[PDB]
């Protein structure tokens, strides 16, 4: 059997490569697989994408709904780090892959990836660690002893499967945009990082033995501030915070809201037509082709906006130059698939496909069963080698 690496770069763009000098991702293609670009799930956010990716379910389906913990009874709504460690947000009836390759023999590892320092029905993560509060993402000195530390656990602690996750460049695109040269400089890092992890992987005696993917959540979008019909709440005439009970706004272009006993109908037909913009719905009638709604979390209300337009609530406290969460559909969210390996092709690209599908291939790549989820293996499967 070959040992798996999945990477995840947060917030890669399809086509952050097209305008940067990116030789190990070039040379990675004409090695492996790649697609024209990935679709991820709605909404298009860091921890849902992310689970989305290691349980083949789209987001209703896995229950985590959000970056943020949220709790409609205490109001409490915890960011993204502290989410990291509230395993009631993650065991919610799904199983991530590292559980489902442990109870078969497996043995598998969390590096900084989102739901991996949790125990999922009481079982934990062979090897985990999570970051700092604090935690800087860009520091490259870090990446490189990062993945030292993952190449150890695959030869010294013979661990089968991996998943490493770095925090750029969302982190960067966020800052200064997605078009600007800070990002670029970043895609350029990460370039060579992957180079230092293809290296690392054949220093290791594992290039025949270990196959990698290298993919991220989602894509990053410019926010205009120039534009002047900003979504603001606090500018709805019709509509007061008076009606709502719980609240989930100022986080990019989704929103949720749970209303005062009996008030839903009148909040839901003030903001209805409030902005042209801004999409509310019941929970209900939320399009299915989302895959999002369909979740006890949600609330009654659930809104999002067009793209480079952010949500705004009782007050503007959002001052991000990029941003992500928009429409999935939007190409400024698609996102990257990259992968190579023995059971990988060379000099393959592939018509581009749902997230959704990651898991399917990562199972059958570990040989293992899978849980049942919402991908299908045939989509992903012209990527691997006939077997003889
Ligand atoms: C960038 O990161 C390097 C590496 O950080 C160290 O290694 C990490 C993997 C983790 O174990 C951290 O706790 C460490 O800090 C930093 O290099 C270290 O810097 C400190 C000085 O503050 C020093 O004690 C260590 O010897 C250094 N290690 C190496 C290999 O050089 C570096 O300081 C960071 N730089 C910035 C600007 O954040
Ligand atoms: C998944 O999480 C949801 C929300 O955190 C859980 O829903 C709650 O479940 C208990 C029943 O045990 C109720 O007391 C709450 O009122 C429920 N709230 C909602 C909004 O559904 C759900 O039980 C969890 N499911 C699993 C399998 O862990
Ligand atoms: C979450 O990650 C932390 C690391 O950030 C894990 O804690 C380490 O576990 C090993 C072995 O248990 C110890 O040698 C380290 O000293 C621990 N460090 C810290 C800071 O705790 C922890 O096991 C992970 N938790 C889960 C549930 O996977
Ligand atoms: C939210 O917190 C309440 C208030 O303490 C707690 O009783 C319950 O476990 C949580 N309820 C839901 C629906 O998550
Ligand atoms: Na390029
Ligand atoms: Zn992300
Ligand atoms: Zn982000």
């Amino acid at each position: 059997q070959n040992k798996l690496l999945l990477v995840s770069f947060d917030g890669f763009r399809w086509n952050y490569d097209q305008d940067v000098d990116t030789p190990n991702l070039d040379a990675m293609a004409r090695d492996g697989v790649k697609a024209r670009y990935m679709t991820p799930a709605f909404v298009t956010m860091t921890s849902p994408c992310h689970f989305t990716l290691v349980t083949g379910k789209y987001i209703e389906n896995h229950g985590v709904v959000h970056n943020m913990y949220y709790n409609t009874t205490s109001k409490v709504k915890l960011p993204y780090h502290a989410t990291l460690g509230i395993q009631r947000w993650w065991d919610n009836g799904s199983v991530p892959i590292w559980i489902t390759a442990q109870r078969q023999g497996l043995r598998a590892g969390s590096f900084f990836y989102p739901g991996g320092n949790v125990t999922y029905q009481g079982v934990a993560v062979t090897r985990s660690r999570k970051e700092g509060i604090a935690h800087n993402y860009k520091n490259e000195t870090e990446w490189r002893a990062n993945i030292d530390t993952v190449m150890a656990w695959f030869t010294e602690e013979d661990l089968d499967l991996v998943t490493l996750y770095f925090g750029e460049p969302d982190s960067t695109g966020h800052r200064y945009g997605p078009e600007s040269p800070e990002r670029r400089e970043m895609v350029r890092q990460v370039d060579r990082t992957v180079g230092y992890l293809r290296e690392s992987i054949a220093r290791n005696h594992l290039t025949d033995r270990l196959n990698l993917i290298i993919t991220s959540d989602h894509g990053m979008t410019t926010v205009d501030k120039r534009a002047g019909d900003l979504v603001e709440f606090h500018k709805f005439p019709n509509f007061t915070f008076r009606d709502i009970e719980f609240e989930l706004l100022d986080y990019g272009p989704n929103g949720m809201l749970l209303p005062k006993e009996g008030r839903l109908e009148k909040v839901y037909d003030a903001l209805k037509d409030a902005h042209p913009k801004l999409h509310v719905y019941k929970k209900e009638a939320f399009p299915e082709a989302f895959h999002y709604a369909n979740n006890p979390r949600v609330t009654p209300l659930l809104m999002y906006s067009d793209l480079g337009y952010v949500i705004h609530g009782r007050i503007n406290v959002q001052f991000n130059n990029g941003e992500h969460g928009f429409d999935n559909k939007d190409m400024d969210m698609k996102t990257i698939f990259r992968a190579v390996g023995p059971s990988f092709r060379a000099g393959l690209e592939v018509e581009p496909f749902e997230s959704v599908h990651v898991y399917e291939l990562m199972c059958r790549l570990l040989g293992i069963v899978p849980e049942a989820n919402d991908g299908h293996l045939a989509t992903l499967l012209p990527m691997l080698h006939t077997e003889s």
